[PDB]
């Protein structure tokens, strides 16, 4: 009685562990990944007003972004 | 009896509840970071063409980046 | 008695494998993001390059971006 039950309580920890930590790894990539597009987007554009393209550049990249998007 | 039962279901729904808000949390954004990194992918693209650039411009990319990846 | 707990324990294995496959989707996808947004930053590194810009460029780069991020 008090065994299964322990056991069973134990195995909850255990997803929530390991679940928790498969989680909190992908959370770790997935904010990395965010502030990696961030620089990117702003090199993309400090290069695009360098060249002085901005304003087509950006039309022509939205449309095209929301097609490769559908 | 029925209360440790009733205690280890609402630890059970309690560890789902949790973690699949923190997983929809992470989605969400791994989905932003998706739709980012086509824009970029997009826009950088359309420099390589108006520098005409684009052919040498992509094996350079290509292997670098295979290189940085191992 | 028996039934009970062979229910409780059939939703734990649910929660875990439901969950386990969320995250495993959402890790596909960062890690695709990881290695798109490294690519995306080679590239627009060889721009850089190729314009001759690169060391002005990185660090207005660096500064909007931390700016971008607070
Ligand atoms: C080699 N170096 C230093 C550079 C520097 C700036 C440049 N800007 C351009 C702007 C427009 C364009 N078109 C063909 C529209 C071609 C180029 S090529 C180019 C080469
Ligand atoms: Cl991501
Ligand atoms: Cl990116």
């Amino acid at each position: 009685v008090k065994e299964k039950l322990n056991g069973i309580i134990d195995q909850i920890n255990k997803v929530n562990l390991l679940l928790e930590g498969e989680i909190e790894a992908v959370r770790r990539i997935a904010y990395m990944n965010q502030a990696s597009s961030l620089q990117n987007q702003v090199e993309i554009g400090l290069i695009g007003e360098y060249l002085n393209i901005s304003s087509w550049l950006e039309t022509k990249t939205l449309t095209k972004t929301e097609e490769g998007l559908m």
